[PDB]
């Protein structure tokens, strides 16, 4: 049963908005998470919003170039799966994909004890109508 | 695996005892609870006795008015499902139920963390001889 | 799921070496554990390894007439079975069996509560080439 952070994946054409959430799994009373999300200059955030996890927790963040950093409180406990938080995202045969890595990660549980995460990392490409993939979601 | 405290349920005629236990399910290592019982005007408190969980608890009860004010601590933590404490009351076609409320509910873990109760409340009625509810206790 | 501490049982020889685990099952987040294993005086102690739980835990152990009495620590916690230490002991139709007994038992939690254990103690008894035994391991 051990606690996994995972990036979303995703694809969509030049112009478009995405929305890649960034997930819990096996949370077990987590009080505290700060992480970075890195993202590819493909990509241009445009929002960061609360997750299905964290709604009412106390939640910060900031973007700084290729970067988001979040942080999360939570006297509650956040436990099971979920969503963290969600990114906005815009959009500015061969082809080439990009990472939504996850890196500098401090998780603690709600008795301050440092919480042993693995980690998923997110891959995103640019695709054309190739949005069957929003019709075999599942 | 939500931790529920329930009042139990119950049928007697007038001038009988009945005994009616407060159960907890699902519990995780609770340290400390603190509760209120109300109660119907046709019941009347004879006794309020540790349960299965709480034998070795330190325990205190205070009946005023139509309520008992129930405290728990137990440095040992309680978990899983067993009875809190049990109440022994006398009770002094149509008919008419009554509520047996639990609130004010204050409970913690053996880590002074709070602990999300669900509660449910339970149910008396005086009745006749209809102790084939005795009969078909299952 | 009651934490066990454990420790194991063998046979052997006059002059062999054997190797006893001490182990531990359905452990949940132990912080500390201090205990003695106390031994027959057939057999004599050679070395006290970490085992597969403790190889990165802070470890102690001392020698002391027929007891040896073994300390350790680990802020990341230890949960699940495995085994806590090894001993490596020389050996120095009826027959007769020797306890390998496991008392003094002191154990935490990483938060510094109290952990409730059972323990089992070990046989050891003098065998010959009755190492079928090793042939039937299972
Ligand atoms: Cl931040
Ligand atoms: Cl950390
Ligand atoms: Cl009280
Ligand atoms: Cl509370
Ligand atoms: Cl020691
Ligand atoms: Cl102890
Ligand atoms: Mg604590």
């Amino acid at each position: 049963a051990k606690t996994t952070i995972i990036a979303g994946s995703a694809e969509a054409p030049q112009g478009s908005d995405i929305q890649v959430p960034v997930k819990i799994e096996n949370a077990d009373k987590v009080g505290s998470i700060n992480l970075i999300l890195s993202y590819p200059n493909v990509l241009e955030v445009e929002d960061v919003l609360q997750g299905s996890l964290t709604q009412n927790s106390l939640f910060d963040y900031q973007v700084e170039g290729n970067q988001i950093k979040v942080g999360i409180a939570d006297s509650n406990g956040i436990s099971g799966d979920g969503s963290l938080f969600y990114v906005k995202f815009r959009v500015t045969t061969l082809r080439n994909s990009h990472a939504l890595t996850l890196q500098g990660i401090e998780i603690y549980d709600i008795d301050g004890n440092s919480v042993k995460v693995a980690t998923i990392n997110g891959t995103f490409r640019i695709v054309s109508q190739e949005e069957a993939h929003h019709h075999h979601h599942h």
